[PDB]
This record gives C-alpha cells, structure tokens and sequence, in this order.
C-alpha cells in the first residue's frame, strides 16, 4: 500500500477564481485521511473521495482558510446519513486549547472532536503524526506523517524557526507553507518566504519539495526558481489535483 | 440597465463534486450584490466578479451552507487592502436578532456588518429589498429584490406557507428552494418540493422559475417536470453559471 498525497486547495487566505485554501488528502491502502479543510476544499475533494470514504480531518490551526469547510463537512455527514450511506461518526482531530473552536468540531453523532496532543504521537488509521507548534499568531501545529516507509511533513502555517530542521529530517515530501517571495519577509504575518522553505528542505535532507499557501500576487515560479537556489532536489508549486505518491 | 442574477451556488447542506451551495450574484449597472455566502461560492465567485468589485452582501440567514465563506471573504477583503485592490469596507447585510452570529460579519476595517430590518425594506445601491419570515429551525428572511423595473424574489430556506404568494406577486423571476420532490414532506427540515415551488409561481403569476437548494439524491430534472404540472410558464433547475437577465 503506497501513501498517497493529493493537493485539494493550497491557496492561502482566501481561494483564488476557481481554486481552493489549505486541503490535503492523504490515503493508505482504503484510509483517507484529510488535512485542513478551508474554503472549497470540499467541493473539491468530492471529485477525489465522496464524503462516507472520508476516515478522519486533522486540523493544524483554526484560521477561517484551514476550517471554513467544517460546517457544510458536518452537514454532508448528517445528510449522508438520512442517506443511508452508512452512519459512521467522522472524527475531526484538533487542537482543544481553543475550547470554543474545538467545542465546533462535535455535531450531534455525525462529526466527532477529538483533541490531539502536542507531545504525544497520533494514530490514525496506518498513519502516525507528530507535531511541531509553529510561530503563526494563533496555536497552530506542523505535522510529521508517516505510515511506517514514507513520512511528509506538511509545515502548516509558520514563520521560520530551526526546529523545523530536526522535525523535518529524512522526509520523502516536505509541503512547506511559502505565502512570501525571496526579497520579503514573513515574520510579522507568522509566514516564510521560498528562502526559508528552501532552507528547511536542504538541512532536513528532505526528497522533494512542495509549496503551499500560495500568494495572491507574483509569479508562483519564481518562489520554485527561488527554493531551487538553496535546495537542489525537486521542487513544485502546489496546486489543486497535485499529487505525491511513493 | 438590465438587472442580471447569476447562481454562484445552489446545493442545499453541502456541495456535490465540483459545485458549491446557496450563493447568488445579482447585479445592476455598475453594482454588485452577493446573496448569500456557502461553501465554494467564493471561488466560483471570483470567476464572474474579483473581491474588490464587490459592492455588498445579504445573508439570508446563519446556517453553514449559507456562511460558511464569510470568514474567507473577511480575508480576502483584508489582503486586498494590503496589495492597493480596495480600501472599501464591504457591508454585509443580515439579521442581528442572531447576535454573535452578526457580531463575525465586522472584521477590522474590512468587512462592516449592517442589520436589515425585517419590516422597513433595504436599500443597496441600485436595489431595494423586502423581506418575509420564513418557516425554517432558525430564524430566516426571503427576500423580493427590485432595481424599479424588475423584481426577483428569493424564498430562502423554507416549508411552505401561503403568505410567500402575495409577497412573491408579480415577480419576474421566482427563485425557490427545492430541496425535495413531489412525493416528499420537507415540513420537519423547513423545507419545500416541486408542487410547493409550482403552487408559489403560479399563484404569484411569477413569470419564470427557478429551482434551488437542490438534494443530493433523484434525478433533478423530475424536480423541472413537477413543477411543470402546476406552473405554466418557463422553470429551470439551478446550476453555477446559471444566468437571468
Ligand atoms: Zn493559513
Ligand atoms: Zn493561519
Ligand atoms: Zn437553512
Ligand atoms: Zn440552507
């Protein structure tokens, strides 16, 4: 069974036309698991895996572009139900340090929160996630996962730190968040620019490179062009249909 | 300047594969009004209209399908301002009787929440809009919207009630929830079916229909085909892209 990396939305704040926010699928063997759940990232996923296939959502951060899909994702669930495609409860995994944003997570027996935790490792299905806080200015958590032969770190939304390095090692896929050009800096909007995502990817010994949380502005090669000066693997833009496998 | 409605989304609770839920752009002249706000009509939005070009929005009431985009909207509003695309605050229109609810739709400088007043009509720019309680588990306001030369109504979400007939009366275009076929009660979910939507725009003496919030289950069209054995002018499933003039 290979693990399986499908980008659902990647644009970051807010979908550019016709595109999505942070979405990514992620399947081993018949798991699905779906990793942040922004704007039209449903209506996107749909195309992919139909909403009864889907085995569980993690959730990185509580920003509007990581969970505005949840509601309608808790209404595909009761109606799938009075359905009759079959009435399994969908666990949607967070953090619970936001009492209010987690209490969201639960809707009647359809959708099901269940807090993660930081310092302890994850099982979902094959996969085991790790977490790292990140610098972002709510609580937001990166991610290690892997499924015992391939692991991708997804960064969630950062600006830069060195313990990316050490959380990041060995992976095969790191999608690393990269909402700023080279010349700019992300520091005070808790971003990293294609320099920083280049960084992390080189000192980790990461396979390949992916960006993420892309800007609604520039030229989206040039943040390749850019990671390429410091990382010499392969490099991508995410978009929408992208997909990883090994 | 004629008055153009355009579905941006249209499927009740949650959207099917590649398709969004509840939200309609209505424009006139220079102006642009979104009504309502669910899951991926932004990004089927900004395929008709970029944010900046954005003149307002209506919600017509706080369920997720019709909302679920308001927080990525605020966003969207808030980078614009950052990149010189819109220093201008976009209101937003609701309710405010929901008061946390109405509180999320102020954000910074960005986005300004304004509460319409269900029994003084509304007026946006080039529109004037009046409202109706609807019959629906939260509280919810249809909507007849006018530029003084045509009229369209919106029901919202809702069971039937005759009092949508005389507030409907003499719309051009009827644009009503569907969400359940001829042979189905969708009084227990503040719902309506085929006939109900037909009885609606043959009562009113609407001159066209159209069906929206549409299920996730049948074939759609037997929705047209039912409706069809009660009103006699032309009726039409919603789709994105779907245009009136
Ligand atoms: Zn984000
Ligand atoms: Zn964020
Ligand atoms: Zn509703
Ligand atoms: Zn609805």
């Amino acid at each position: 069974d290979p693990m399986k990396v499908t980008v659902i939305g990647c644009y970051g704040g807010f979908p550019a036309a016709n595109e999505a926010t942070s979405g990514y699928l992620f399947q081993s063997g018949d798991y699905s698991l779906l990793v942040d759940c922004g704007s039209a990232v449903l209506s996107k996923l749909f195309g992919y895996v139909p909403a009864e296939k889907l085995d569980a959502v993690i959730l990185s951060h509580y920003h509007h572009d990581h969970i505005a899909d949840i509601g309608p994702l808790q209404f595909a669930k009761q109606v799938g139900s009075f359905l009759g495609k079959g009435e399994h409860t969908l666990p949607i995994y967070g953090h619970d340090a936001d009492i209010e944003q987690f209490q969201k997570l639960t809707y009647k027996t359809h959708t099901k929160g269940i807090a993660f935790q930081p310092d302890q490792p994850l099982t979902a299905g094959p996969f085991t996630i790790t977490f790292l806080k990140t610098i972002h200015p709510v609580t937001c958590y990166a991610m290690r996962i892997t499924d015992g032969s391939h692991t991708v770190v997804y960064t969630a939304d950062s600006s830069y730190q060195d313990s990316f390095i050490p959380f990041s090692e060995n992976a095969d896929l790191l999608i690393s968040e990269c909402n700023f050009y080279a010349d700019q800096d992300g520091t005070s909007a808790g971003h990293m620019n294609s320099l920083e995502a280049g960084r992390i990817a080189k000192e980790a010994g990461a396979g390949e490179l992916l960006l993420t949380h892309l800007p609604h502005f520039g030229v989206h090669d040039n943040l390749r062009k850019e990671a390429k000066t410091v990382f010499s693997g392969e490099v991508n833009i995410a978009k929408s249909g992208f997909v990883w496998e090994g």
